[PDB]
């Protein structure tokens, strides 16, 4: 009733104050969903957001990632005490064989840093950048905040089940999600339907190929999937068996670096949270620079979740809180700053709890 006044209030005047073309925010509430909706998908033809605008998720996506990681832990194919030699033959024995799964999927193998390198690009040079991989720091002592990380970890878990990444998501995971437009490549038939991103020059914009980019920033979907999405967050009992044990997989919190637990994929904090605490878990120290982790000590009695995520084009939030059966998703078409899109949902969902 008041669902759509609030979100008014918070969200709407950001695409003023950053020239964002378009948006669609979603609040789903004692499973209840609400869909709002704002400006353009596309700025040339003038084209509305609405229910079937396709938008890229970002890092976002290591969400999708974490969730096929915890699926194939339950279906046996993977341990997260494993090593990638397991299953990637031609790295076994080489040093990178040393880190395990979960340290991969949480950012912690001492030397990856956000991106391959740019002469980084091919099937056979990635092959080639981990068989080179020689340690630096401590295995598992340290976050580092990495798409190679990731990627690694994806990359294997679609070796565990036979599959290539993008067929795990697409004919494995998103439908055992319910999620009918939700893509790593996004076919000729819904091309209309994909949403210009737009840089900082306001040009039109969509994700530049890169090496492991599917498990790490790949994926694209639409506001209706993602609120289907954190309902299968906030009521995973709902589902098939096996999704609801990967989905409870994500939501173990692994490690704290101060206030943010890291789970997989998932950032985790305590219920409830100030806003600031909210804001720092995405600074520059804990996102580029690698900082030194710390066994959970106060295990939260009533959690919360959020991830944020950006391609050069497109700016991604998600937020629930379980206890409160309630979560949002803010989905924009030119990136603004995480810590708007923090401070929006956070008035928002406190103002209906
Ligand atoms: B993720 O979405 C990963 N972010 S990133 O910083 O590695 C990244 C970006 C951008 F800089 F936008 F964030 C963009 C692209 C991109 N590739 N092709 N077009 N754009 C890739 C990676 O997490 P957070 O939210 O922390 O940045």
């Amino acid at each position: 009733q008041e669902i759509k006044k609030l979100v008014d209030q918070n969200f709407k005047p950001l695409l003023e104050k950053y020239d964002v073309p378009g948006m669609a925010v979603g609040v789903i509430q004692n499973n209840k969903k609400y869909e709002m909706y704002y400006g353009l998908q596309s700025v040339q033809d003038k084209k509305a957001v609405n229910s079937n605008t396709i938008f890229e998720l970002g890092s976002v996506s290591k969400l999708f990632t974490a969730t096929a990681g915890g699926y194939a832990k339950n279906k046996g194919k993977i341990s997260f005490d494993d090593t990638p030699g397991k299953y990637w033959k031609e790295l076994k024995n080489t040093p990178i064989d040393q880190v395990n799964l979960l340290q991969l999927a949480t950012y912690t193998s001492g030397n990856l840093a956000l991106q391959f390198p740019d002469e980084v690009q091919t099937d056979q040079q990635v092959l080639t950048f981990f068989k080179d991989w020689k340690p630096k720091n401590p295995i598992g002592e340290y976050r580092q905040y990495s798409n190679p990380s990731i990627g690694l970890f994806g990359k294997v878990v679609a070796l565990s089940m036979n599959k290539p990444f993008d067929q795990v998501l697409e004919k494995t995971i998103f439908p055992a999600l319910g999620l009918k437009h939700s893509y790593v490549n996004v076919p000729k038939t819904q091309m209309q339907n994909y949403a210009f991103g737009y840089n900082q020059e306001n040009q039109p914009i969509r994700v530049n190929p890169g090496p492991l980019d599917a498990p790490a920033y790949g994926v694209k979907s639409t506001l209706p999937d993602m609120l289907s999405f954190i309902h299968a967050n906030l009521n995973p009992q709902k589902y098939p068996t096996d999704i609801q044990r990967a989905i409870n997989e994500t939501h173990q919190g692994r490690y704290q670096v101060n206030t943010m637990y890291q789970a997989l994929g998932w950032e985790e904090f305590s219920y409830p949270a100030t806003l600031q605490t909210l804001l720092d878990s995405n600074s520059e120290q804990i996102v580029m620079k690698p900082n030194k982790v710390t066994a959970i000590s106060k295990e939260p009695s009533v959690k919360m979740y959020h991830k944020t995520g950006s391609t050069s084009g497109f700016g991604t939030y998600v937020v629930f809180i379980p206890k409160e059966n309630i979560g949002l998703v803010m989905l924009t078409n030119k990136r603004i700053p995480n810590e708007e899109r923090i401070k929006a949902a956070y008035v928002v969902l406190n103002a209906i709890k």
